[PDB]
């Protein structure tokens, strides 16, 4: 003992696509083997909200409870900086334990997206790297994926975002393809999601030149 | 109470340059306000070693001691996977608390190093990105820097290493330069240090073409 509260954000990309339902999740742990009532109260910017889905408590293998409250936030609200208080009242807590969360703050910056060919040097090999530079973005929440005519591409990795000398973020995502696919003339396209982009999406294509 | 031991590695690049003196550092904390004797014993692969520099204990502002033992390791030994035991004997510890450390294990893989020009698209701007791809390396310990004819370059950032789909590591380092420097014909050079490279160094240059 005693109770600890953790409040978790939605996934970046559930926030970046209107077609998705982003949730903030409120988790309470160390609720006593003994005193098991827990109340949740939830607020958006101060106004109390009554829509959260609270689950029946689950007993952990360490003789302690754990209770969860999911609130669904609106695409517009989250992106618009609204603040989300989860307030947790136990009879084991002398003051309700509270926690607030919102999207990452700071002026939004729209990423520049660049696609880069394989070096003269890589062209020896039986596989090549296609490179997606994404720079000057802010905040760091981002999703990056590759696709080729319709279906997406397996063999890609993306770096975490890195903080740049101007307070902004950059990132590279590397697509690896069979050299035969690149020389054929197959179009490849790096798609980026970020809040600051129009409709939070853009896409840059790269082809054999 | 009671005592906790942390054993820290050298810096990657002190390990990658023969001209440098790499140290493993053994730190003991939570040594009691009361029982202040601490003994260190140190081993390389089992054989006890007698060369470590031990500092006089420093009292922390939380009413507790902290004592440090630095051992200097040899360039050859560290790279060669030797193991470094720091053994800590307090009278508050019913068994000596021990800790071992070595270089990251696994078969070494030599990085491929590629330099990449600015996209057709970036060339509009008054600053451009020069890109250094480093891929297929193992282990992840690496140092990457840019220089231009002699002195090094300020405005660069490098991503952390990322784990690739083949168990190896890649990384990109981005140099930003004034577009006037790039068009002049100024040579730029990405230098990489990694254990698997000949003499643990290589360097790839990039120029206006
Ligand atoms: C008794 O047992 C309890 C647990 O039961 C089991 O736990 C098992 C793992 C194992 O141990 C079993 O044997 C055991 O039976 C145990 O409870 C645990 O207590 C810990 C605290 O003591 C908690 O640790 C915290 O973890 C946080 C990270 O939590 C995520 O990651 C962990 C590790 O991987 C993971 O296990 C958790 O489940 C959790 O995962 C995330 O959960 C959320 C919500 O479900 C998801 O979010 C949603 O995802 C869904 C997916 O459908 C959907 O997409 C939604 O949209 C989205 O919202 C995540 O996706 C999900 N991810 C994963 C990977 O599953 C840490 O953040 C936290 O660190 C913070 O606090 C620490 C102090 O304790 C400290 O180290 C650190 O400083 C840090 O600080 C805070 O956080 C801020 C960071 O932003 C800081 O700014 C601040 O400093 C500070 N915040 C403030 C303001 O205070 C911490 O380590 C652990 O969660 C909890 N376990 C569970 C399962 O809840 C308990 O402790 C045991 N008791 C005893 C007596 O010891
Ligand atoms: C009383 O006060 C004590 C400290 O005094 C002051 O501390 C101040 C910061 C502040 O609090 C003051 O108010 C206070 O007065 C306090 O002591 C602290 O105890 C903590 C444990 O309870 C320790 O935390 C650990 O930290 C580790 C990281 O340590 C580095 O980073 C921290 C955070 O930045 C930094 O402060 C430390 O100084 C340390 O820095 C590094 O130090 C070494 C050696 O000096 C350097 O290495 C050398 O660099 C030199 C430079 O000249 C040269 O280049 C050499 O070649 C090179 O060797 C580093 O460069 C240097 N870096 C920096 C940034 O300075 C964490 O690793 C560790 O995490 C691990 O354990 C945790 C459990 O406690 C856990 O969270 C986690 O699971 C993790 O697990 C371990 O580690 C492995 C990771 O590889 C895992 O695999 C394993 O799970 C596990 N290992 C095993 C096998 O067990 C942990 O958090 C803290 O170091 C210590 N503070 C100091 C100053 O020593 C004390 O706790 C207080 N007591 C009470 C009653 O509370
Ligand atoms: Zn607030
Ligand atoms: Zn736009
Ligand atoms: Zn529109
Ligand atoms: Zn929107
Ligand atoms: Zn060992
Ligand atoms: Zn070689
Ligand atoms: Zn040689
Ligand atoms: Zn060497």
């Amino acid at each position: 003992g005693g109770p600890d509260v953790f409040l978790f954000p939605p996934k970046p990309k559930d926030t970046l696509m209107i077609s998705r339902t982003p949730e903030v999740t409120c988790v309470v742990v160390d609720v006593s083997h003994e005193d098991p009532e827990v109340k949740f109260n939830w607020y958006v910017d101060g106004v109390e909200v009554h829509n959260a889905k609270t689950k029946p408590r689950e007993e952990q293998y360490n003789s302690t409870y754990r209770v969860v409250s999911v609130l669904t936030v609106l695409h517009q609200d989250w992106l618009n900086g609204k603040e989300y208080k989860c307030k947790v009242s136990n009879k084991a807590l002398p003051l309700p334990e509270e926690k607030t969360i919102s999207k990452a703050k700071g002026q939004p910056r729209e990423p520049q997206v660049y696609t880069l060919p394989p070096s003269r040097e890589e062209m020896t090999k039986n596989q090549v790297s296609l490179t997606c530079l994404v720079k000057g973005f802010y905040p760091s929440d981002i999703a990056v994926e590759w696709e080729s005519n319709g279906q997406p591409e397996n063999n890609y990795k993306t770096t975490p975002p890195v903080l740049d000398s101007d307070g902004s973020f950059f990132l590279y995502s590397k697509l690896t393809v069979d050299k035969s696919r690149w020389q054929q003339g197959n179009v490849f396209s790096c798609s980026v999601m970020h809040e600051a982009l129009h409709n939070h999406y853009t896409q840059k294509s790269l082809s054999l030149s």
